[PDB]
């Protein structure tokens, strides 16, 4: 006689937490980001696309190319710095990011790069602010 | 000199939107979910393992098999008609669910059966309710 319609608000941060533990244990990970910027030591990134996908049009556009690879992609990254990469992949998986006043210039590049613009309104934002 | 640490709250609800719009665009998958229920019509349900994975115990322990397929699983379901299936896997990407009175009983049951905790909850708390 009536329609019952739950919604728990808290799903999408619970939900979130599980899928960057998943990251960390190197589970269900569908991508390795390969990263090599001047003469910084590679370093590899382990992900899921779609959570990729869900953060970034950039990695989003990299990964629906019509037809899909059977399991591990490795992608070649150029022009950001492994700790750069490394802080927008945390952002995509907790909607957090940090870094030290000298380097939001270079972080603001990464996701300028990404298109992730949350953090590009951020980063944008603190730079103006330490002005006069 | 200063640690800048931002962070934006709608992005988790942002990026299940995304992963959602993926999802019936049947983008990214890695497993279709083969639902066979009594008499009722076989069903597919294309779905991201992570997505499954971050909103039920039962389809992480599924998943996190120790080694990875490559690509598209098909995984058989029995004992969950389709359309209770259906509500589950829209609850795991929206963070909502939707049914009408006479049916909460058996979204409970499939709930129970993929252990997702707080849609278990809240269809036991409305049953409760319509008691005296
Ligand atoms: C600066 C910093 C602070 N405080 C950070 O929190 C992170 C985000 C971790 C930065 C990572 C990138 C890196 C290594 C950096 C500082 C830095 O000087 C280098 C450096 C900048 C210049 C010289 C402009 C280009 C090259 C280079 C590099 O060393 O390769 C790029 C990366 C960058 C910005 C932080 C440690
Ligand atoms: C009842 C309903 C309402 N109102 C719904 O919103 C959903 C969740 C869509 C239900 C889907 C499952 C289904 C088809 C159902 C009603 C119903 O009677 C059947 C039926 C119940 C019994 C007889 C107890 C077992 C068999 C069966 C079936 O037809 O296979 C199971 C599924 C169920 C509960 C809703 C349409």
């Amino acid at each position: 006689n009536r329609t019952f319609s739950y919604t728990l608000e808290d799903h999408t941060k619970q939900a979130f937490g599980i899928m960057n533990e998943l990251r960390l244990s190197q589970q269900l990970c569908d991508v390795t980001l390969q990263v090599k910027y001047q003469d910084a030591p590679a370093a590899q990134f382990m992900a899921h696309k779609v959570v990729l996908a869900s953060s970034s049009p950039v990695f989003k556009a990299m990964f629906t190319n019509g037809l899909r690879e059977q399991g591990m992609e490795v992608v070649s990254i150029e022009g950001i710095h492994p700790k750069v990469m490394e802080r927008l992949i945390e952002f995509a998986y907790t909607a957090s990011i940090s870094m030290g006043e000298k380097c939001v210039l270079h972080v603001m590049n990464g996701a300028v790069m990404y298109q992730i613009d949350s953090v590009v309104r951020a980063c944008a934002d603190f730079l103006v602010q330490q002005l006069d």
